[PDB]
């Protein structure tokens, strides 16, 4: 399964959501920053981002060929 940071209410990581189903990227499970100081200094800038079991990850913008791509180089 993927890790999805994202943020409530934004336009782009409502868009990572569709790339996600559009790559047909299998499961995912979404964390959500933004009542985590840690996590909102690290991606607060970056949100949406994927993240693998690998630790690799991918920042926005990405749409599904290049996620499908990304998922499909690891590792």
């Amino acid at each position: 399964a993927l890790t999805l940071y994202q943020r409530d209410d934004c336009h782009l990581c409502d868009q990572a959501v569709e790339a996600l189903a559009q790559a047909r990227a299998g499961a995912f499970f979404s964390v959500f920053i933004d009542d985590d100081a840690a996590l909102e200094s690290a991606y607060g800038l970056r949100v949406p981002v994927l993240r693998d079991p690998m630790g690799r990850e991918l920042d926005w913008p990405f749409d599904a060929p290049r996620l499908r791509a990304w998922l499909d180089a690891a590792p």
